[PDB]
């Protein structure tokens, strides 16, 4: 019992024309998977060759999210037409691991080794790369001072080694950053430009497949309850995808390539497809599409970027505040059968209303638990206030984000200063759901939304009780 697909939407939108996404097919999904693996490999080689580091953990996935905020290109997953070319997300994450990645410390000896490793790497940087005379002498002095300190007889504590590293990094940081800046920007640009080449290859392959199938690739005022994204281009024929179950795991094989999903999630997808798909009355295309869906999300992940909410919390959001819709979800993790998601081309068959920034409700009660991408969260806040100010119909958004204050994300600061904020509180932080400080819960509502779904004391109390 991890979802409630019986709850009907109360989201109201203007009727939309069907979307122009090329309809998914496992042949194309497999190629996109193989090229995205190669792209991650290029990123690994660039980080190693240019800066001697591993790719910062989760940075490639966060890059995909940031790029999609601005991407105007043709692929549902990979970026190809972005201004600016250099991702501020990837740049920021690589620079934080220069000249080395700081790892977790448990023991005094691990702290001493990390401090030495930092000092040694900063020295090799200054010895082997172009650096201004001012920056060179400052780093050289700090490295030499640290090595002299480590040379002393009587040893210090673990906390003293950690404090020495924090101070050393504070002094060297800006100088090391100035040495590596142009190199790091070059990694960000190159991986974007390789992505664009791969996107062109996938696009041509997908166009050629639809032509092989003899498939042609060539109202705003009416308000309706929301409905899944529909594709204007007819879908290609089903392909051969084989299903069998092993130990409650659904195994789907396309041309020898296997993907797996739990039996419970599989049965969920079958139900979402019954509720959401209108072009496949005999389920002939169902296994082809489930294979594409699982593969797409496996590729997106690559096998610390998002968190989920416990079922009793969604029950309380629906019962106390009328929530029927998730602004950020996937067919695999949604609680409601109506939600926005990253991949309209494949997720629409399973209930997706498309990406959130392209979704424009006039009314409804919503929950939002975005992935941890600062750029996406900032666009989300702008989108919230645009929608809340465009409509006088009841409109509410209940938003869950990490309570981070060192420094706070621009999104969290803007939401706390919003003219639509009706309430704010702290609930326990995101934890692993089986299916650091805390979680900020922010209520953004227009006048009509505040009248209909007011966060009264009793309603807030029942929502808090859903954690107890
Ligand atoms: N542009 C976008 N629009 C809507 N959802 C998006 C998105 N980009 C990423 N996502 C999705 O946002 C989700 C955040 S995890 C949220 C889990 C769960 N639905 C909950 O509300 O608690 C992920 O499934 C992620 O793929």
């Amino acid at each position: 019992v991890y979802w409630d697909l019986d709850i009907q939407t109360n989201a109201v939108i203007r009727e939309r024309a069907p979307a122009d996404h090329l309809p998914p097919h496992p042949e194309i999904e497999l190629q996109r998977a193989q090229l995205t693996t190669k792209l991650r490999q290029h990123y690994h080689e660039l980080c190693s060759q240019r800066e001697g580091i591993e790719p910062p953990r989760e940075s490639f996935n966060r890059w995909l999210l940031e790029r999609k905020v601005v991407d105007k290109g043709l692929d549902p997953l990979l970026p190809s037409e972005c201004d600016p070319v250099i991702s501020p997300s990837m740049f920021r994450e690589i620079m934080n691991d220069i000249p080395i990645r700081l790892s977790r410390i448990k023991y005094k000896e691990e702290a001493r080794k990390l401090l030495f490793k930092y000092a040694e790497a900063a020295k090799k940087m200054i010895d082997s790369r172009n650096v201004t005379p001012e920056s060179r002498k400052v780093v050289k002095w700090n490295v030499e001072d640290t090595m002299n300190w480590l040379r002393r007889d009587h040893s210090a504590s673990k906390e003293d080694y950690m404090d020495r590293l924090e101070n050393l990094r504070k002094q060297c940081g800006p100088h090391v950053a100035s040495v590596a800046k142009d190199s790091v920007e070059g990694i960000c640009s190159k991986i974007y430009h390789i992505s664009a080449e791969y996107v062109r290859r996938i696009r041509q392959a997908h166009l050629t497949l639809l032509k092989e199938c003899n498939i042609s690739v060539d109202v705003q005022d009416r308000l309706v309850y929301c409905y899944p994204v529909r594709l204007s281009i007819p879908a290609p024929p089903q392909t051969r995808v084989e299903l069998h179950f092993e130990n409650d795991i659904a195994c789907l094989r396309f041309k020898g390539e296997m993907v797996k999903v739990s039996r419970g999630h599989f049965n969920k997808l079958e139900l979402l497809y019954r509720y959401s798909c209108i072009d496949d009355p005999r389920f002939e295309k169902f296994l082809s599409r489930v294979w594409c869906l699982i593969k797409r999300y496996q590729v997106m992940f690559g096998s610390g970027l998002q968190g989920s909410l416990p079922v009793p919390v969604f029950e309380a959001l629906n019962k106390q505040f009328g929530v029927t819709f998730e602004c950020f979800a996937s067919p695999l993790n949604c609680y409601f059968k109506q939600f926005c998601s990253a991949f309209p081309d494949i997720d629409g068959f399973f209930g997706s209303r498309g990406p959130f920034l392209s979704f424009s409700p006039a009314s409804g009660s919503f929950e939002a638990n975005p992935p941890f991408c600062e750029e996406l969260m900032d666009a989300m806040v702008t989108h919230f206030e645009d929608l809340l100010g465009r409509s006088s119909e009841p409109l509410s958004f209940i938003i869950f984000v990490p309570e981070w204050r060192d420094p706070p994300t621009p999104a969290l600061t803007r939401m706390e200063a919003s003219r639509f904020r009706r309430h704010q509180m702290t609930v326990p932080a995101f934890e692993h759901e089986y299916r650091i400080h805390g979680t900020a819960v922010i209520f953004l509502q227009n006048n009509a939304g505040f009248a209909k779904w007011e966060p009264t004391t009793e309603r807030i109390q029942e929502l808090l009780a859903a954690y107890k």
